[PDB]
């Protein structure tokens, strides 16, 4: 059975996927120890790491400048990269150039993990919280505004079961199982949707939702998006370079929903430093936002404040997608991998490349060429 | 004859210096503007700033990821890069590619001007102060946690005439023209020098101070070193890379001799990511902390916890120093400068390159090859 990429995530300025044979792969910036791979340099081609070779990984999420990944089997989180704050989550702040696993995660069974600038947060398969990093604006969600180093308990959520959570650069979204939605950390942009611009060091239940339960929500790095469980698709926070996709620049301080997709039903979304991206579950990609260095995926580096479609050989469907600062990922049904955006430091894992403003196939992780 | 080189300043990864003839050149990381050549490419050599040619710049001076330039004559300050949380003092959040003049700033008498990393002060030739830019643990000084896009001024300061300030990540120090040491900002690893590791929202004076005036102060990203009215040096702050100085790895809460330079008088000090430098009155150059690419200068990879010389060609003396995050710059007294440390983006100035642990001659700015 030939090879194929799982889970793709991207990060500032490097990208990671995940590969059949539980085979983990990066590229991109490598200066902070990002790639994992025992170097500080950077790769612009898909890069075997090895050291996780073996540890039957099911799952990557990149964070700005760091990386982590899990094991079922293992019953062990990895991570490595950027070490200030903690947000690598070992009771000290230094970097790692290679994966160590998170002694405080041994044995906990994993439904999803969530990474920020310099925070993250797990999710268990009973629904409970445990979060880590930096803290100054309450992003942690334990009530104070002290660092952790190490991973703690968010016992705001005793008793209530948590489906998903997102982070952005100080930010803190997530929804429940029974589908309500919450915001805390840093919100000086409105980016919290609780109607104000004031941070919470605890979750916050967001009660402005259109009457809507939720069932994703994302972060990017001062903005959130949610789906609820019609499809239909909000966006909060900043709004500076057209993030939100309401066909303006106007700022909402509780979430807003895009009526240009309300004829479709999004089954996926990604929130990158100043860009959006959502799926539609016909498998048809939308982007919007920042533009400077192509990332919106359009064909052109012009700011995009309205959904536009980004289009793929042959009108190929999307499966996956994800943002990153100044670039873009996704894989398709064809199980083809395609990046584009900003190349600098080798994040779209074409070899060495110009920026591109529209999908470049990635040979590498591709069927096709 | 090659223009001599007034000033130097590094960034994180940037590199900045100002000629004779008024001319000012830029190299290293491009990505965000802080080279401002209107492009957002990596320069790997001295590429002159045409758009600031005849502008009669007397001083550069760089943050982490933007660029500040004043004018004597022309009674302007300009800024260009990284724009997020007012760091360039416009009244928006916007990034520049090319450099634009602080308005609020028009016609007042610079005497020097501090940048950390997204916050920036001025000190007028009346020893007054404006900051502005991030303020979310009260770097700013102006006794609140609202971030600023526009210069504003230290009401703290009236009828206390500063000489020198300084910026750090998030934190600031000044120095009084009678001697006084103050500190203000994030504070969690000592680095306010108060006794204590909490923050302040507006300056407090150091009190703690070993019985001496001081002349100097500088800041590295989380640890402060200042100069006494006897040449004596002081550190403070965050020491895991021992960037203090003091031949071990222990933070200090208040400002600590540096008892092995005891016999120099200090005349010029830089802090960097994690790394310290102090020139000698007779133009000796020491440097220590973290040496992982090299910037301490020393022809080797081992961190240095104490103070060690940098040697130069023919024992020439040392007059100017400037730390990156992972790079240092200095200017000779032979009108030669040097570089060493990380070179991934072109910060060394020697075209392309590798990383270098001992001083590199930038020829192009150099009376020697
Ligand atoms: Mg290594
Ligand atoms: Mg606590
Ligand atoms: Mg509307
Ligand atoms: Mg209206
Ligand atoms: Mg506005
Ligand atoms: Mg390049
Ligand atoms: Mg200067
Ligand atoms: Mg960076
Ligand atoms: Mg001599
Ligand atoms: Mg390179």
């Amino acid at each position: 059975p030939p090879r194929k990429v799982l889970i793709i995530s991207a990060g500032a300025s490097h990208s990671v996927a995940l590969l059949s044979g539980d085979i983990v792969c990066s590229w991109g910036r490598g200066e902070d120890g990002q790639l994992g791979h025992g170097d500080a340099e950077d790769r612009p081609s898909p890069t075997q790491l090895s050291a996780l070779d073996g540890h039957q990984i099911v799952s990557v999420t990149c964070g700005a400048d760091h990386t982590v990944a899990y094991s079922q089997s293992g019953m062990e989180v990895y991570s490595w990269g950027w070490g200030d704050f903690g947000r690598l989550g070992h009771g000290n702040s230094s970097d790692l150039f290679t994966p160590l696993p998170i002694k405080a995660l041994h044995g906990i069974r994993i439904k999803q993990i969530a990474c920020g600038d310099s925070h993250c947060l797990a999710v268990t398969m009973e629904g409970e919280v445990q979060s880590w990093g930096r803290n100054q604006n309450g992003q942690l969600g334990l009530g104070d505004t002290e660092d952790s180093l190490v991973p703690q308990k968010i016992q705001a959520f005793e008793g209530i079961r948590i489906k998903m959570v997102a982070a952005g650069a100080e930010h803190t979204a997530a929804v429940t199982e029974d589908g309500d939605l919450y915001g805390w950390g840093w919100g000086r942009y409105g980016n919290l949707g609780l109607g104000d611009r004031t941070d919470r060091l605890v979750p916050e239940r967001v009660t402005s939702t259109g009457g809507e339960k939720m069932s994703m929500v994302a972060c990017g790095w001062r903005h959130t998006i949610s789906v609820s469980y019609s499809g239909a698709l909000y966006t909060y926070g900043w709004s500076k370079y057209g993030q939100l996709g309401h066909g303006d620049l106007e700022d909402h301080l509780i979430p807003h929903k895009l009526e240009a997709l309300s004829n479709s039903f999004i089954s996926q979304i990604s929130g990158g430093w100043r860009h959006t991206m959502a799926l539609t579950s016909d498998g048809k990609l939308y982007g919007w936002g920042w533009n400077k260095f192509g990332q919106v995926g359009v064909g052109n580096n012009l700011d995009q404040c309205s959904p536009v479609q980004v289009r793929f050989p042959d009108d190929q469907k999307v499966v996956q997608v994800s943002c990153g600062w100044r670039h873009t990922l996704a894989v398709t049904e064809r199980n083809n991998v395609f990046a584009w955006g900003r190349g600098t430091n080798g994040q779209l894992g074409i070899g060495e490349s110009v920026d591109r403003n529209f999908p470049k196939i990635i040979e590498a992780l591709s069927v096709d060429g």
